[PDB]
């Protein structure tokens, strides 16, 4: 039957070796482009076309959200996402001001050598102090100033590691978008298109512009299932049945 | 006589084995763009064209629906459709609150693996149980609290197999305009624009983005006819005959 | 969890060699793409695609600023910022009037010649002068006339300099941005991309258009770790624990 | 410190030979772009970089200015602009009238023969008279008619000849600009960008459209300072000191 | 508690670097309206509102007199009112 | 001093190449406006505003009699009137 298409879909993974169904979405497009190779043989008097030569078949699929998940960047380079992991991350202070003795007092845990900067873009790197309070060379500043200090403080959280010799896994992938029927304002099928065996590729650029929301993109590329030789699949079911 | 012809056509298709009247359509185009080879033998002295030589005769089409119909997309890849199949497709489930067992029951029957999802982010995978009634572990989620759960059902419905080695077969084509005169304001003759012999072109993409209604286009190429030698035929009927 | 990100990320970057904290920035983009080649397998009774090649793996780098500093440019390079070096630069003086006994008087120190301009663009070159008292040619002007006049001066400033030998070192930097819940309104995670080490690329432009405000922009090139093949990590810190 | 910065720059020229400083502007544009050869080794298991060939270091750079001073075409081609020279050149005189006995007389010094033209659009062509009163064929126009005539005439100004041959000399080159402080709303430092050994090339267009202001554009290529390998120096000098 | 306004709004001022105490008056008028942006990010099956971007908070003063004053004008540009000056 | 202006002001024209006083008024209307830009720089981690850019003064005039001369005219395209001119 003949219906509209308005909405995007609802995209789902799945993993061929565990079964780690890797998301549930709320995107933006869905996409299943093909494409074949065609030539076209030629011959008799009158340089006549007779038949259409047509072999190679692909299919490429793109989707994209609107939020973020690291699932996201973990499906394109088959690593696990460790859980709980100490790490090391930079912190800045600013507002420090210099007491009457030439001294100051950081309010943090540093853990490596912590660098000073006034207002003039000189530099201090001191080493890490043991009980709290540093000492300022009379040179660098004076009473009465301020200074900002940066230095590198560990944080507990979750830690993926993209690897140079390690690549994609194969997966499975399912749309899901409704179709109404133009006589009588109402929804009628839920289409789907699955596609039984995908590889990722990875190819993807983060920019994080100023006051921009950032919309990852994933992109796949299908290959033939080796038992039914199948790309893809296409469903239509009726809400009557 | 002069006409302004100021619309788009009906479009019909017609498989040449079995012959099936494979759509009538209310579309936005039409095209049937053509090409040719010329090569300017010279000679003589003094660079002189002789003879200017034709050598190819190229034939395209292009249509394009405003509302999605299957058959459109089963012409391009050889398939027939398949009615009331059996098939697999995923479902999910929102918002169920835990009991004071930390224990949970689902509504519907699932066919594998079910994946529970928290409030944070985490995963549990376990097997189906048979009375629906499933045990979520202390860590994951305590007693009044909301997860969410995916996985499989059967549904019955219509099916296509984009397979990698079957590709098109042959059709006929023929459009329809209506053309008017330009001095009465009325509607004078009838066109058409025949075709004897097409052959699908594989190269065909389905964006969903949000908010923007589908528009497929499926484009052709036309070939010879092996009997009296016509690509296409163009008639002109006038109403007052 | 799925959560949404909106500003920029502070850059923060470590020459390796020395632990001269380079730079904390206000930034405008940040980006880190990714690359990898396909080669496509096939062979079969159509040209069934088996398996997919991926070789070659390269990220790199952009960070555009909004203010300017030296830094950027020294990290460019490679070459250290020099301080308090002593320059020549050239220094111009408009409203010259001649005085009646045909001479000027300069309100400078010219180390070099003076090349003196009149009013319709003729030049004249005098040796530098020690009493500082200039005569200018009677034909040049007369009495009561103004002329402008150009020559170097002697500052003191930092200094760096291209050469076009020495070439760039390796860095470490890391990005910092803030994800918010949606579903509260707050702030969640504290996302960090580190890059544990990095090679300055040499291309970069500085255009200063009029009326505009300049925004300098670097580019780097990610490569392996000696130790651990991790070009790349991703951290998300979230704010309860 | 960290700085923004505005406005164009003022950009100082000087000839290595004689020691000419061939400008001081008001620009509207300014770069020096930069470039660099990168190609990868490879092999190994796994097809990995080993090491990278760096292989040029080209700067180039572009002004354009806002008015027309003819030096600028002087340095693109490295001729002298003589002065006071004799040249011939094009005039027109409109409106003349035929008297009632086949005569018409100009009211200039021609140098070579004149050529009439009437409401037609014929043309008769006469060589130069001593007297200045000259004969119309009676074919050409009667009494009480309006003619047009052009010819040649002597004249005396400044000169430049571009010629097949002869080839740039080498060059001095300096842009100079002011950056603000973003916290208290002045200027602090004074950019300076110094260039040791430049070259012109030779690559310019004026296109002298109707309604448009000329902006001439001039480009130049920088080169290895044979004393001190120095392609470019940078400056910045604190007016606090 | 509940109150009604029905008078106008006696104002001051005060410079930050020198300190003038330059204002006082029986003025007219006076608003200090804010203004926000949306953008509202939409997605999904069915094209919903998920979140909306806040990107602004600006507020702008207006105020004015019934008796022209000097000081008002020397404000603006920041100029300091030179007094007792030859004039043409 | 606190003031209260009632009337309009009188308006003097002169030309400064030769210095001719052309006009002398008693006229119903005088403005002085004055207009600026602002651009705002912005960035960061939360889009805030760096730094404000100015970048414009521009002054234009009005004025508007009651009465009618053709000097008045006269300055605006600058051409001098011409006297005892023979014209159909």
């Amino acid at each position: 039957m003949k219906t509209v298409i308005q909405d995007t879909a609802d995209v789902y993974f799945k993993r061929k070796s565990d079964g780690k169904l890797v998301f549930t979405a709320e995107a933006q497009t869905a996409s299943f482009s093909q494409a074949i190779s065609e030539e076209k043989l030629r011959g008799g008097i009158g340089n006549k076309p007779l038949y259409i030569l047509k072999s190679e078949k692909e299919i490429n699929l793109t989707v994209k959200n609107a939020f973020f998940d690291l699932e996201w960047l973990a499906m394109t380079q088959g690593e696990t996402i460790q859980e709980e992991t100490k790490v090391k991350v930079f912190d800045r202070e600013h507002g420090l001001i210099v007491d009457d003795t030439n001294k100051v007092t950081l309010k943090g845990k540093p853990v490596s050598d912590v660098t000073f900067y006034n207002k003039k873009g000189l530099t201090y790197k001191i080493a890490v102090s043991t009980d709290g309070t540093y000492t300022i060379p009379t040179a660098f500043a004076a009473a009465k100033d301020k200074l900002t200090a940066v230095y590198q403080i560990e944080k507990v959280g979750r830690r993926l590691a993209i690897k140079a010799s390690k690549f994609s896994e194969r997966y499975e992938v399912e749309y899901r978008t409704i179709a109404y029927n133009p006589d009588t304002e109402e929804v009628y099928s839920d289409i789907y298109i699955q596609f039984p065996n995908v590889s990722p590729s990875g190819e993807f650029e983060m920019s994080l512009e100023n006051g921009n929301a950032l919309a990852p993109e994933i992109k796949f590329e299908a290959l033939a299932d080796t038992d039914t030789d199948e790309m893809a699949v296409v469903i239509e079911a009726s809400r009557d049945e």
